[PDB]
């Protein structure tokens, strides 16, 4: 099954990644299974409710007592050599966390990096139904 790896947080660089300290080497992560509007898009910019999501992942990431990564059964790394994983802030999941505040959509998928898929669109079902944030 998949297992949680600890990590220490280097720094939030957006709504979609953070870079942190993975096996004592700096590794930006891109959250998997989550597009966030972004502040740093490349060719948008910043979107409507980029600051806000990137605003809560910092925060999330930056009072937490323990970061954890756990990474999923498929590719490890993106073409951009980012880490593809979940991340956790005190055993919360931001991926999660940002989907059940409307902060994010569940992206399109690619098996088998699809464990938590069912979970994530069940939050994001629900984020709807509470017409939050993006869904406002």
């Amino acid at each position: 099954k998949l297992h949680k790896e600890p990590a220490t947080l280097i720094k939030a660089i957006d709504g979609d990644t953070v870079k942190l300290m993975y096996k004592g080497q700096p590794m930006t992560f891109r959250l998997l299974l989550v597009d966030t509007p972004e502040t740093k898009h490349p060719k948008k910019g910043v979107e409507k409710y980029g600051p806000e999501a990137s605003a809560f992942v910092k925060k999330m990431v930056e009072n937490a007592k323990k970061i954890e990564v756990e990474f999923d059964k498929g590719q490890r790394t993106d073409k951009y050599g980012r880490g593809l994983a979940y991340i956790y802030a005190d055993g919360k999941m931001v991926n999660e966390a940002l989907v059940r505040q409307g902060l994010a959509k569940v992206a399109y998928v690619y098996k088998p990096n699809n464990t938590h898929e069912q979970h994530l669109r069940k939050s994001e079902a629900q984020a709807k139904k509470e017409k939050l944030n993006i869904w406002s």
